């Protein structure tokens, strides 16, 4: 009945319209803290997201999920002051992206499951902030150690309930591996988003997934770096197809049948480090709405195409209900 | 140079005594021991323990040890400064990076890493105002594009500050060469250069050449040897199969060779180490109970058997440390 957020829980009713996948910086373990200025300053950074949060909410955003694991440097108390003062629910992740450290790339499934564990239920660092998901993650077949980490939160969200979100490489296909290992496990597709999934056009591949069980993250819809091909790290990063033809893969899943399946976001992030030095400024160009990019473009676009109200609906406030909601499998 | 910093501010020079120049309070990973301070029991249990080690230390005769743990180990600077203050033990930070930058690090170019070196040093390091006293660099065969731009950074950060750099070397490989050419192609003083795990290697002939340029040579790892552990594979190919008395030697080898004002000695010891396998740290400690006091207490005593006199032992514990560590800046 409680979804953990940086403020503590919240009742499923108080989540209303969530985004799934998105990040208040994207940085590294110590970063933010130990080189501030990369980012301006800490106080610049807390005011950037502060105000994008509060543009996001007055677009109707209530709830945010903050995908950033300990290597995208998630800074907790960074979350909390932020969700506080633009008065936005944030919903902080545990779990490992692809760019662990040595003092965790050589730990086992069992030491990685305690870790995890100790993020959804005592609190990330000292601060008594739990968990509220799971977030892992590959980019094409995965490493050995990316394998232990999938295990890892299998059995961290079989213990508590709390859901799973990846990151894929949607053109390999990433998805179908990573369900493998996660029902190798005994994992519910229905407790795991398979993100990123608008960054393929395979509609077999997500209408596949979905068939199975699984929650389907388009969360990549503003990401575009058409006009930029000029901008190669640009390039590399956002695509070259529009935010309409990722979009059009909202209406694709739900024509095929799929909209409890659904899942939508941008992706977007205020801090931006763990990339090439100014990308920040680049995709603010792209996009200068932001988060607020759904339901502000997306949301209308949709309609516009012949989604009805209630699907609509249905996929920006129940669908991220029920997936965060923590549950247990039945026994 | 008239003052050394250190994690309780500057001190004289003549301050800081016996020191110990290449060790570390703990061996981790950026923001590891804040996320995950059970891996060590706890927080306050690895801090009572590198207190009962530096006491100890303390006893026998030590009253500084440098610790090279940079951002990429991990460093803790608020765990630093208290166990130095409970200890009563003088400790030097460092900045710089080693072999384990996350993307946040290994994305930045030459000038971005110049002004992180210049921050910790200048500065200070996070937002305690604890500034650097030496840059810590490395690599492991030769340099990565990464590594190379990293020792370039140190070397214009050094150059602008007079501090010190000090590196981790894959010794049998000969790793010094390269990095000296660097530091060279930069305009740095290999008196300003300290080229570690020099002990690694049984080839003189490498550590004369270097100590005839004018570097340092660190003889640290005296106290490592699996010797009695043949059958533990990670701990063997960590410490290797040399003598510590062998270790030793390298460093009447060189005092014979005439080079004894550019030794420096050292056990790169630690009370936490988890960027490596599990259980390590208790493998280590029961290889060398003596920890940080291994220097004045074993080995020491075993150079003044073998007949180096006690100025030349005073020379290279006391002197040397202070002429490396003291901020020099180039005429
Ligand atoms: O009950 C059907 C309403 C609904 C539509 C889209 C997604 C979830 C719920
Ligand atoms: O000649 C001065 C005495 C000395 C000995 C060894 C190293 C540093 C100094
Ligand atoms: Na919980
Ligand atoms: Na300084
Ligand atoms: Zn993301
Ligand atoms: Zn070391």
């Amino acid at each position: 009945d409680r979804i953990n957020t940086v403020r503590g829980p919240i009742t499923i009713s108080e989540a209303g319209f969530t985004l799934t996948h998105e990040h208040i910086c994207g940085s590294s373990a110590g970063f933010l803290r130990a080189w501030p200025e990369f980012f301006g300053s800490r106080k610049a950074l807390a005011e950037k997201a502060v105000r994008g949060l509060r543009r996001a909410r007055a677009a109707g955003v209530r709830t945010i999920v903050d995908v950033s694991t300990f290597d995208i440097g998630r800074d907790v108390s960074l979350l909390a002051e932020v969700s506080r003062a633009a008065d936005v629910h944030i919903v902080a992740a545990t779990g490992l992206w692809f760019d662990p450290p040595l003092s965790m790339r050589l730990r086992s499934v069992e030491e990685l499951t305690q870790f995890f564990l100790r993020e959804i239920q005592y609190g990330i660092e000292d601060t008594g902030i739990r968990a509220g998901i799971i977030k892992v993650a590959t980019t094409g077949k995965a490493t050995p150690f990316q394998e232990l980490v999938l295990k890892a939160a299998a059995r961290a969200s079989l213990a508590t309930g709390v859901p799973v979100t990846t990151h894929t490489a949607a053109s390999q296909r990433d998805g179908e591996q990573q369900a493998a290992i996660f029902e190798s496990e005994g994992l519910s597709p229905s407790r795991v988003c398979i993100g990123h999934s608008d960054d393929t056009d395979d509609l077999s591949y997500l209408t596949a997934l979905a068939a199975r069980g699984y929650l389907i993250g388009l969360d990549h819809i503003p990401h575009s770096a058409i006009g930029l091909e000029d901008n190669a790290s640009a390039s590399a990063l956002l695509g070259i197809r529009s935010w309409q033809t990722r979009a059009l893969l909202i209406k694709a899943l739900i024509d095929q049948g799929y909209m409890k399946q659904i899942l939508v976001s941008n992706d977007w992030l205020f801090g931006f480090s763990s990339y090439v030095t100014n990308i920040m400024d680049v995709m603010d160009r792209v996009n200068p709405d932001g988060m607020a990019f759904i339901p502000l473009r997306v949301i209308p676009f949709l309609r516009e195409k012949g989604v009805p109200q209630e699907t609509l609906a249905g996929i920006t406030v129940t669908n991220p209900a029920r997936f965060l909601s923590p549950t247990l499998r039945a026994s």
